[PDB]
C-alpha cells in the first residue's frame, strides 16, 4: 500500500476508516452540544479522507490491468465509492456512512477474488 | 480540492508536483554523492506522492458522471496517470517523469474542455 | 518548492489555496447549515495555512540575495500576504480572501520577472 | 481511533502497517540496487511510524484503568511492541518486522476479549 | 524525538502545545462567535492532538526498561497525561488544559532525572 | 502558534528541532552504514522542514509591523535563518546544524526582548 511496491493491502483499511464515519455520524444523532458537533465534524472530515486515500490506493496501486478486464465496472465502482465517501463527509446521516461502506464492501469483495486468482 | 465542495481545481497542481519529480531525476545524474542521491530520493518520493494525490482528487472531486459519458476513456486515462506517478517514484529515469508529466497533460486538456462546457 | 533544491517553484501552487479560501468564504454565505458551516471552516483554515506554506517556500527557499537587493520591498510583500491569509482563516469575509490574492498576485508579478533576467 | 470518541478501533491498523514494515524487509534481500533499497528505507520509516501511531491510540485512546486492572502486564506490553517497532525501523532483518508483528497480535487478543465486555 | 535514534528530546515540546490549549480554552470564554468557537475548537483539537503525540514519543522513544524500574509508576502517569489531554481535547474548561499541563511537569521532572544519568 | 490567535509561541520549538538536525549530523560522522546513513538523511530532512515551519511562524504570526520597525534587520534575518535550516537539511557537516542554531539564537534574543516590552 505504500508505493515500493511492499504487496500488502488490505480494504480493511478504507473499511475501518468509513465505519469510524459511520459511527462518528450516529453520535452526532445524539448530543446537539455545538461543540461536541463541531469536534465530530473535525473527525470525520479527517475519517473520510484517510478512507479516500485507501481506496484510492487499491485503486492505482494494487488493482492491474487484468483486473479491470475481468472487472469492467471497477473504475466507475471505485469512483462511485470515493464520491459516496464525499458524501458522507458532508453528511450527518449515518446512511450515508453505511453507504459508502456497501461500495468499500463491493470492492472488498473483488478485492479477495483476486487474491484467490 | 478540498472537498467541501469549493470548486476550485486546476491540474497545475498535479503538474507542477510532477514537474518537481522530473526535475530531481534530472539532479540526480549530475552528483553522485550518496547523500545527495538520498535526500533526491526522499524528496521525489513525497512530491510523486503529492502529484497522485492531486490527480486522485480531480477524478473523484471535479469529474463528474456527465464527464466519464463524454469522455469513456477518462477512468483508464486517471489509473495510468497514477500509475505512470508510481513508476517515475520508483525510477530515476527523467524519462518516467516526463512519462507522468504526458498522462498529466492529457487530464489538463479534457479538463479545460469541461471548463466550456 | 521540495528543498532539494529541485529548482520548481510557481506562485499558482499558493493562488490556487487561496482562491479555495476566497471561494469557502463566498459559500458560507449561501447556506447556513451548522454542519456545513463548520465544514467550511475546517476546509478554510486548512487551505489558508497551505497557501501561507507556499508562500514561505517561495521566500525562502525560491527568492535569493539578488532578488532581495532589487526588490527591497518583497521581504515587508511576503510578510504582508501571510498576514492577510491570516485574517483569511479568521474571517468569513470574501474580502479577506481577495486582499491575500491581491498580495499573492504582487509576489507572482515579481517572480515572473526574476525568471527573465 | 480518532478521539470523539468514535469507539472505533481495531489492532489490524498497526497489524497492516507492521505487515508491510516486515514484507519491505524482506524485498531488501533480494534488490541491492541502491536507490531501491534507499526507497526501501524511507517506505519502512513511514510504515513503522504510522504502526506505532495506531499501536499508542489503542493504549491512550481505547484501553481505559479496568483494562490496565485486568491486565497489568498491559502497559509493558505496549511499551515493548512500540520498541520492537522502532527495532524494525532500524533494521533490514525481517526478524524484527516479525517480532513487532507477534507483539502486536498479544495486543489483539487483549483488545478483542475487552470487547466480549 | 525523530526515532534515529539522535536522543533529543524535550518534554518542552508536549509542554507549549498544551499551553496552547488551555490559552484557546480561555479565549473560547470571551467571544461567543459561532465561527471564532468553531476554530478555537478546530485548533484545540490540532495542538491536543500534538501534545499527546510528544508525549507518546517520550515514552516510547526516550525511556527505558532502567527508567521503568526506578518509576514505577512512570507508565500510569504517561496513560494519565495522554486521557488527560483528550479530556481538553473534549472540553472547553482550561481547568482541564490546567490538569493535562500539570501531568506533563511531572513527566518533564521525571525526565530531567533521568538526563542526571 | 496555531493561528487563532492562541498567543503562545516560543522559539524553543523551532531550536529543538534544529538541535535534533546537528544530533543527526553528529551521529552520520560516526556510522557509514548506509542503511543507517539514510535514515539519518530521512530523519534529518524531517526535522529541518519543522524547524523552518516553526522559524516561519513566529514571523508570520508572532511578530508585528512595530517589531519590524524596531528590528530593521529581522526580516532578512529570518530569511537568512530559514537558508541555514535548508544548507544544514542538505548537509551531514553538523557546523551547518550549529550555524542555524546560531540564527536562532538570535531570533530567540529579540523575541524575548519583544516579551519584555
Ligand atoms: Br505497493
Ligand atoms: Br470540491
Ligand atoms: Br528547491
Ligand atoms: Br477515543
Ligand atoms: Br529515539
Ligand atoms: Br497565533
Ligand atoms: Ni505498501
Ligand atoms: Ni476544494
Ligand atoms: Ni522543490
Ligand atoms: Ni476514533
Ligand atoms: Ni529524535
Ligand atoms: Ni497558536
Amino acid at each position: 500500500h505504500c508505493d515500493l511496491p511492499c504487496g500488502v493491502f488490505d480494504p480493511a483499511q478504507a473499511r475501518i476508516e468509513a465505519e469510524s464515519v459511520k459511527a462518528v455520524q450516529e453520535k452526532m444523532a445524539g448530543n446537539d452540544d455545538p461543540h461536541f458537533q463541531t469536534r465530530a465534524t473535525v473527525i470525520k472530515e479527517q475519517r473520510a479522507e484517510l478512507a479516500k486515500h485507501h481506496v484510492s490506493v487499491l485503486w492505482s496501486d494494487y488493482f492491474k490491468p487484468p483486473h479491470f478486464e475481468k472487472y469492467p465496472e471497477l473504475h466507475q465502482l471505485v469512483n462511485d465509492t470515493l464520491k459516496a465517501l464525499s458524501a458522507a463527509k458532508g453528511s450527518k446521516d449515518p446512511a450515508t456512512g453505511q453507504k459508502a461502506l456497501d461500495y468499500i464492501a463491493q470492492i472488498d469483495k473483488i478485492f479477495w477474488e483476486t487474491k484467490k486468482a
